[PDB]
């Protein structure tokens, strides 16, 4: 049903801003921040029926999530948090909320021009990560 069509594909990270500070706010430790911050992941997004799959492949970690919009799931993040996640579409933006230990962070993924822009927010700290088609 052409849900998420403009997101589907293989995307490569081309810029990052404020990611170390976002990771600090989330609680990521020093060594993981350094290695994770170096990574240039590819994000691979696909849809099969109602199921969306987002894979992230990098030299740091490979991650994979599959989900149905609005339906909570378990996620182990790249930094090894065990979180409860819900992903919805809000006005054409994929909004990914992660909950763990009474904390919450939100990752928004949006298409803007030929890029896919990822905004990661923890309390007052935002990181913006820009991906281009691979
Ligand atoms: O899901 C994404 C995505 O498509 C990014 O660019 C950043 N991110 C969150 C994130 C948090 C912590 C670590 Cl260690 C690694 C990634």
């Amino acid at each position: 049903s052409h849900m998420c069509d403009a997101f589907v594909g293989t995307w490569k990270l081309v810029s990052s801003e404020n990611f170390d500070d976002y990771m600090k706010e989330v609680g990521v430790g020093f060594a993981t921040r350094k290695v994770a911050g170096m990574a240039k992941p590819n994000m691979i997004i696909s849809v099969n029926g109602d199921v969306i799959t987002i894979k992230s492949e990098s030299t740091f970690k490979n991650t994979e999530i599959s989900f149905i919009l609005g339906q909570e799931f378990d996620e182990v993040t790249a930094d090894d948090r065990k979180v409860k996640s819900t992903i919805t579409l809000d006005g054409g933006v994929l909004v990914h909320v992660q909950k763990w230990d009474g904390k919450s962070t939100t990752i928004k993924r949006k298409r803007e021009d030929d890029k896919l822009v990822v905004e990661c927010v923890m309390k007052g700290v935002t990181s913006t990560r820009v991906y281009e088609r691979a």
